[PDB]
């Protein structure tokens, strides 16, 4: 509403801003950001096939998936905030956020939103193995940068039985094969 | 293809890696990424309404306009690169980019950054002023953050005359009210 798009958008600027949690705890050196994160998610909407799928939604969706993070922060499982609390947190936070948006745009934000929390699409679903796929695909990254192998492990661990997309599946696989040599290789 | 849409990915995800040079140059401590720089224009895209315009093709548009710098780098002004050499070293990456991905992929994303680099639709111009009032904002929030009011006038300046959609004007002139009003007010 010029004023209130301009607080809009100074919201959204501070996912800038919010480091992505699960590196700091592992003191990983200059973390990426949760917009950086996004913006990844957002691509692999664009280039990983599924004619099933509204794709403009699903970029939508990566675009708005971690947006309440502006507020809430981003929040790992080490920090141990209850299932119903972080829904709590986030909802609090996106309707603080797209009430500053005119009724149209406040709408079908806050239902973008909703959708990718609920899960209740298969758009979402999607969506969701892409954040996933992201960063383990990051972790590997890290890894890489670090000359240190194998050190975020833990990433892989926690994805177990996540992907369920055939196109998603192989990326990972082929990933995690990759990775594998790595790790083999540099211990010798 | 597998290890090429991987391959495709970690290029990608350098642009968490390239640093806005812009700020770099006026020694902005932690810098926004290529890929922040990105996520908050799609997200204008979505919000800064122009129902004149596919909208959809407006967020891709966002998404691939920065795409080559994973490569080539942000150049700025102060780089002095002439336009013609910065649009061949543009196009040779976006080639190495663009056919890791299948033909339906590397054209349609080879034709997005063709047409937002061209200048050549209504929606590219749009995202085109896009980049600029994001840029913009970016340097009045720099200026808070750093508590120096006005440091950052150049990129102000830079942007004289180059915004013509009438919500973008809007938004841009009232950024300068907030922040003239700021800076008047430091000075007492
Ligand atoms: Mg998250
Ligand atoms: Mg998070
Ligand atoms: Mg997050
Ligand atoms: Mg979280
Ligand atoms: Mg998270
Ligand atoms: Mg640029
Ligand atoms: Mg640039
Ligand atoms: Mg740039
Ligand atoms: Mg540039
Ligand atoms: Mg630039």
């Amino acid at each position: 509403g010029a004023r209130s798009l301009l607080q809009f958008l100074r919201l959204v600027g501070q996912l800038k801003r919010v480091p992505r949690t699960g590196w700091v705890y592992r003191n990983v050196q200059r973390p990426e950001s949760v917009s950086d994160h996004m913006y990844r998610m957002a691509v692999m909407a664009m280039v990983i096939k599924d004619d099933r799928l509204n794709k403009d939604r699903c970029v939508r969706l990566a675009l708005v998936a971690d947006m309440a993070e502006c507020i809430v922060g981003d929040i790992a499982p080490a920090d141990n905030i209850p299932k119903e609390e972080k829904h709590r947190r986030e909802e609090e936070a996106m309707k603080q956020i797209t009430q500053l948006l005119p009724e149209d745009l406040r709408k079908e934000l806050y239902e973008l939103w909703e959708e990718y929390e609920t899960q209740s699409s298969a758009e979402a679903k999607f969506v969701k193995q892409l954040d996933q796929c992201e960063m383990i695909l990051q972790a590997s990254e890290y890894e890489d940068l670090e000359h240190k192998p194998g050190r975020l492990q833990d990433f892989y661990d926690s994805t177990a039985g996540k992907f369920n997309h055939p196109e998603i599946v192989q990326l990972v696989s082929e990933l995690e094969a990759e990775r594998s040599t790595n790790i083999a290789a540099a211990a010798s």
